C-alpha cells in the first residue's frame, strides 16, 4: 500500500519538478507520470504553455497548507537524483490537477511505478474533451 509522507516546500523549479526538504534533507522531486511543457528544457528551451504549467505548480504548492509526498512501489529516485512522487497540496494531488487543466499530458509509463495511471489518464481524457490549454 502508498502512503503519504510530510515535506516542506524549498522552491518551486518547473512545472513538473519542485524542491522540497523531506526528512530534513533538500531534495529535487521529478512529479511522476506526467510531462508538462518546460520553461528549463534543453535546445528547446521555454515550450507553449511552459509558463503556465509553472505557474500553477508554483501556485499551488506555495499556498498549500500542507505538502506530503507519495512514492510508489517501485525506484524511489531517477538516474539524475531526483525523487519520484506523486505530491499532494492539502489532499489535492500536484500531478493529476496538472493533467486535469490540460497544463500536462500522462507520460509514457513503463516499469513498476504506474499506480496511478489509469486515473490520471481518466483525467487526461476529460481535459482533452474540455480543449483546455495544451489541448485547444
Amino acid at each position: 500500500k502508498l502512503h503519504k509522507e510530510p515535506a516542506t516546500l524549498i522552491k518551486a523549479i518547473d512545472g513538473d519538478t519542485v524542491k522540497l526538504m523531506y526528512k530534513g534533507q533538500p531534495m529535487t522531486f521529478r512529479l511522476l507520470l506526467v510531462d508538462t511543457p518546460e520553461t528549463k528544457h534543453p535546445k528547446k528551451g521555454v515550450e507553449k504553455y511552459g509558463p503556465e504549467a509553472s505557474a500553477f505548480t508554483k501556485k499551488m504548492v506555495e499556498n498549500a497548507k500542507k505538502i506530503e509526498v507519495e512514492f510508489d512501489k517501485g525506484q524511489r529516485t531517477d538516474k539524475y537524483g531526483r525523487g519520484l512522487a506523486y505530491i499532494y497540496a492539502d489532499g489535492k494531488m500536484v500531478n493529476e490537477a496538472l493533467v486535469r487543466q490540460g497544463l500536462a499530458k500522462v507520460a509514457y509509463v513503463y516499469g513498476p511505478n504506474n499506480t496511478h495511471e489509469q486515473h490520471l489518464r481518466k483525467s487526461e481524457a476529460q481535459a482533452k474533451k474540455e480543449k483546455l490549454n495544451i489541448w485547444s
